């Protein structure tokens, strides 16, 4: 039972602590279930971004081992390019001896350097990991480092501490009633089907269902633009002056509840959810993101969703486990 506690940044980033090497060299990462790799930046690195960060000196480890392997991937906000190599990571108090990880070479972008993460550790499936990369919770149940071929995640609300991500168990503290499990879609991301999206009773939104992936790694609900227009023309969000949607932060009183409908188990979001706020002023946590797939349009259920949901990630039997938070 591997335990890996997580700094809630702003209600908007969930990172934690990871070492990397002999000895442990540390770095933040995000735990990520939205992708499936993990790289921190490197010394090979010359990017603003890694300057930025710390960098991984294998010169230094004595348990490194290098690879000819080069990896590329994308994300929705940052992109990166690096070499392979081994070592032993140290997570959640376990020690994942040989876990294959990228070391930067480029860190193209602002955004990355805005970021009070050094790198990133998915929690996805093989399948959509870049270079054929073998994650690490993948690394973990092969060399039976964990009980149970299982993870959980608790997330803070409000700036509070309290986030962790549960290696090989389940904890009964963290969720009130029972826990509700949701079959895989599609094995990639962490891909489950949602049957409605609901207000005062009425269908807002993912009529005859539609496609949503659970990232911890996206902090708004995101969906595809022409839907969460409708959403926002309901809540009344505003477009304002500097380029944002915004809301009275009283009107979050009169507002009623957005409901998601998953595997037909009703899941709420209240306004004091869905809708951030600082006591000086009140976004809306909903975005606009068209996210394309051979399956459709995606829906991602992302920090909003999941601070509200215990959520369970089960690789035994591919599903998702949710219960509301304690």
């Amino acid at each position: 039972i591997g335990d890996e506690p997580l700094e809630n940044y702003l209600d908007t980033e969930y990172f934690g602590t990871i070492g990397i090497g002999t000895p442990a060299q540390d770095f933040t990462v995000i735990f990520d279930t939205g992708s499936s790799n993990l790289w921190v930046p490197s010394v090979y690195c010359s990017s603003l971004a890694c300057s930025d960060h710390n960098q991984f000196n294998p010169d230094d480890s004595s348990t490194f081992e290098a690879t000819s392997q080069e990896l590329s991937i994308t994300y929705g906000t940052g992109s990166m390019t690096g070499i392979l190599g081994y070592d032993t990571v140290q997570v959640g108090g376990i020690s994942d001896t040989n876990q294959i990880f990228g070391l930067s070479e480029t860190e193209p972008g602002s955004f990355l350097y805005y970021a009070p993460f050094d790198g990133i550790l998915g929690l996805a499936y093989p399948s959509i990991s870049a270079s054929g990369a073998t994650p690490v919770f993948d690394n973990l149940w092969d060399q039976g480092l964990v009980s149970q071929d299982l993870f959980s995640v608790y997330l803070s609300s409000n700036d509070d501490s309290g986030s962790v991500v549960l290696l090989g168990g389940i904890d009964s503290s963290y969720y009130t009633g029972s826990l509700n499990w949701v079959p895989v879609s599609v094995e990639g991301y962490w891909q489950i089907t949602l049957d409605s999206i609901t207000m005062d009773g009425e269908t807002i939104a993912c009529s005859g269902g539609c496609q949503a992936i659970v990232d911890t790694g996206t902090s708004l609900l995101t969906g595809p633009t022409s839907a969460i227009a409708n959403i926002q023309s309901d809540i009344g969000a505003s477009e304002n002056s500097d380029g944002e949607m915004v809301i009275s932060c009283s009107s979050i009183a009169s507002l009623p509840d957005i409901v998601f409908t998953i595997n037909g188990v009703q899941y709420p979001l209240s306004p004091s959810a869905y809708i951030l706020q600082d006591d000086d002023s009140c976004t809306s946590g909903f975005e606009g993101m068209d996210v394309p797939t051979s399956s459709g349009e995606l829906w991602i259920l992302g920090d909003v969703f999941i601070r509200q949901y215990y959520t369970v990630f089960d690789r035994a039997n591919n599903k998702v486990g949710l219960a509301p938070v304690a």
